[PDB]
């Protein structure tokens, strides 16, 4: 049996009788006269499995399949979609704890994307099985999966946004300045270290707070002796203008007297045979709730809604992979005492096979819906959000599905510090957010503390990890227990101010972040991007993975080495570099000149804190306020009355002076090649003219 | 490693003998070599290409050698070099190593950036085998996949080596 239908440059192609994980709204659902082979595919249904196939140039680029430890152009590799806790993982290890089963094929410049709508344990064969094809298996009788028409990248992200959900916009101090640790306590050491931080001059947007916060683990709780009074905690860093995200685990403490066990009853997730799928997580013996069900969503939202009536900010939903770790234990139990070394298969903390789920009804096995379990919770825990009346929401996920981006950020889990991660960092980050999950960080500094040797826990390295991570939407520092402190105020003097002025730099340019924030609420376009989205005709970028665009303007090229300088690729085009002010010509390679390289492309509009703007070339663009700002023919407009403090052009002809609604002229200073400056300071009605 | 070789069991007919393997292991792919090349011969083909894994004296005889397997990362650069020179002083003259290094990404301590690609083809600029290969899921490594930037560096150098390709193949004689 097969169906297409199309709608709005979409097709859905349905094989056999799908029973997705979700189901997403499609518009218009109009039978297509498209076929299978006009759309360049084959399909084949064979014993319980679909096999989609599509043919593999040797210029075509493949793109996609979100949090992959490779390269962002994906030939030559099988990849497995199944959300799974990675350890302490290393580069080339698949899978991770994110599984968006969408890819997009650029050939010929044209950009057509394939989401399989299957949450199942989807293969993803890039030319490696066939050289010259590209194999998708889908382990499941039936399937619905859809080609999106480009032809631009940004063309595939916001038909596939439209379709899976567009991101939430979270509040401005999300993007703020995050420091955590696993764990801070006890609650007066928290305020403590929260003083110093803001005495020594960081702005510090909010504190998270790990697992040690809990009496033995069971959530919704306090530590009785780490946590006397959370209320007089919740008061000391509101008073002090800071925020507070908890974590939040999902496994449920299997305790006769733990009210969320009891409470809970009836809609946890079950075994085949019937029983209740009771298994081992941070509290102990425990029990899942089954977010696949509305029931147990609604019970979910009670709860956080009723955790977030405290005065408690945020979210932080972790280990829902989902994991578990009653067979990694129960193989501990069995070979204990045994001289030898185990095999470390991270499959083996995924829920066991006989685990069921009841989706619209209907009873399934995990691993059919596997992967959309954390996309339930995060919608459950979203629904809490609403029902405390809370309008600023903020959700931290470690594990995704196609459409997680509806209700959370994401961060890259427990990363390892050293120098080749800042790499491995931002192709995961960049991964995510080609794949349509915009909210995006890793932990600064790296998560793993000292309990192997392969970790570089240097001060220069960490100094690097922020300025890598500058325009990243999620900025948290985040160690294990076992790690040396890396908050920046124990740091000597020298790396001390490094970290200070990276971070005041990352909130003069919050504005900017923000607005791309908006961008990406709205039309479901990435923020962080790497540079083959701006220019998917140029077959050069899809090679550059040291550099990322931070919005349609700015081009960052982090150094990631010991170097004192690098070498940057500038893409086609002309360039303005943000420190010296001199202006390049694209589809070249020059050397950076200061320790951040930072280029703004010419056609650029920059809003930066303090009301300051600077503007480069001809363009539109949409601050986080609503207020529309336009650049063309020397002439600078706004959709509305807006204060400008500092305005700086950068332009090759000279200015001598600029307009103020056509009737008051001010004075322009040149601060050095291609930059002028002029001190404002007022409302502008409607325009600057450049003269 | 070593449960890759042949079982203890294994025999062999040599001169009209019957022997062991491990007796004679080493000498296996020299009479493989030696087979091969008597096959050129048999073809009438006197241009003869012979590229060999494993060998034993005399393999120069019959073929050239390529280092196997290795690994790419800076210190490989090191070690194909004690390799290949460590063939050559040993009596066979024809060798090199796979330019951008064999291993893919099957584990995480590969090294697979564009800088070091490069000093790959500038390190075996002389050797005398000089031949780009990497296994299946490794990234494509052919220069023509490459930014212009490191595209023009292995241009020139392959240029370079063919512009000395006449003192070499002279050395070959």
């Amino acid at each position: 049996i097969l169906k297409i239908y199309e709608n709005k440059g979409v097709y859905k192609v349905v094989i056999g009788e799908p029973f997705p994980p979700i189901e997403f709204p499609l518009e218009q659902k109009i039978s297509s006269n498209k076929s299978l082979s006009e759309l360049g595919l084959t399909i084949v249904q064979q014993g319980n499995k679909v096999i989609v196939e599509k043919s593999l140039d040797l210029k075509e680029h493949i793109i996609g399949l979100g949090e992959k430890a490779f390269e962002l152009d994906r030939k030559r590799k099988r990849y497995v979609m199944y959300n799974v806790d990675a350890g302490a993982y290393k580069k080339y290890q698949d899978p991770l704890y994110v599984s968006i089963p969408l890819f997009i094929s650029v050939k010929d410049g044209v950009a057509t994307g394939y989401f399989f709508n299957s949450a199942s344990k989807v293969i993803f064969d890039v030319g490696l099985e066939e050289y010259d094809k590209v194999i998708v298996t889908i382990p499941e009788d039936s399937v619905e999966f859809y080609v999106i028409e480009g032809p631009r990248i940004e063309d595939v992200l916001e038909k596939y946004t439209e379709l899976t959900g567009k991101p939430f916009l979270p509040p401005m101090w999300a993007f703020g300045y995050m420091i955590s640790r696993y764990s801070y306590y006890p609650q007066d050491k928290v305020v403590e270290l929260v003083d110093i931080m803001q005495k020594e001059g960081f702005r510090v947007a909010g504190v998270f707070l790990d697992i040690h916060y809990m009496d033995s683990y069971k959530l919704f709780t306090w530590h009785p002796y780490r946590f006397p009074e959370p209320k007089k905690l919740i008061d000391e860093l509101h008073k002090r203008n800071v925020k507070l995200i908890t974590i939040v685990d999902h496994g449920i403490r299997v305790d006769q007297n733990y009210s969320p066990f009891l409470s809970g009853m009836g809609k946890f997730c079950e075994i085949e045979s019937g029983e209740l799928f009771v298994g081992k997580m941070w509290p102990g013996t425990t029990v899942y709730p089954d977010f696949f069900r509305e029931d147990t969503r609604e019970w979910w939202a009670g709860l956080i809604s009723e955790w977030l009536s405290q005065g408690v900010d945020g979210i932080w939903l972790d280990m829902n992979e989902p994991t578990d770790f009653s067979r990694a234990i129960e193989i501990r139990d069995v070979l204990s005492s045994l001289p030898v070394q185990f095999r470390d298969d991270r499959l083996v903390t995924t829920f066991p096979d006989n685990v069921v789920h009841y989706l619209r009804g209907k009873r399934v096995k995990h691993e059919k819906v596997r992967n959309a379990y954390p996309l339930y919770e995060a919608m459950a825990t979203f629904k809490g959000f609403r029902t405390s009346h809370r309008n600023e929401i903020f959700i931290l996920s470690r594990a995704g599905y196609a459409g997680i981006q509806r209700y959370a950020f994401i961060w890259t889990g427990d990363n390892t510090p050293s120098w080749d991660d800042l790499k491995l960092q931002l192709q995961l980050v960049l991964g995510l957010s080609i794949s349509g999950v915009p909210f995006v960080g890793c932990d600064i500094g790296g998560f793993q503390g000292r309990n192997f040797a392969e970790i570089d826990n240097s001060m220069d390295l960490l100094v690097k990890y922020y300025a890598l991570a500058l325009f990243f939407p999620f900025y948290r520092s985040h160690k294990a227990t076992d790690g040396i402190d890396t908050e920046p105020v124990f740091l000597p003097d020298y790396y001390k101010e490094k970290v200070k002025e990276i971070v005041e730099l990352r909130y003069k340019f919050l504005p900017y972040i923000y607005s791309l924030a908006l961008e990406a609420s709205e039309k479901g376009h990435p923020v962080i991007r790497p540079l083959f989205y701006e220019f998917q005709d140029d077959d050069d970028m899809y090679r550059i993975e040291d550099e990322y665009m931070v919005g349609k303007y700015l081009l960052y090229a982090p150094i990631v080495s010991k170097e004192e300088s690098r070498l940057v690729t500038l893409p086609r085009g002309k360039w303005y570099n943000y420190w010296n002010g001199e202006i390049i010509n694209g589809k070249s390679v020059v050397k950076s000149t200061h320790e951040l390289p930072i280029y703004l492309r010419e056609g650029s509009i920059i809003p930066l804190e303090g009301d300051e703007l600077i503007v480069y070339g001809e363009t539109s663009f949409k601050r986080y306020d609503n207020a529309e700002i336009t650049s063309s023919s020397n002439e600078i407009k706004f959709s509305r009355e807006i204060y400008v403090s500092k305005l700086t052009i950068t332009s090759e002809k000279p200015v001598s002076k600029i307009i103020v609604d056509d009737s008051k002229e001010i004075q322009v200073e040149k601060t050095m090649q291609n930059t002028y400056v002029a001190k404002i300071n007022q409302k502008i009605r409607g325009k600057i003219n450049l003269e």
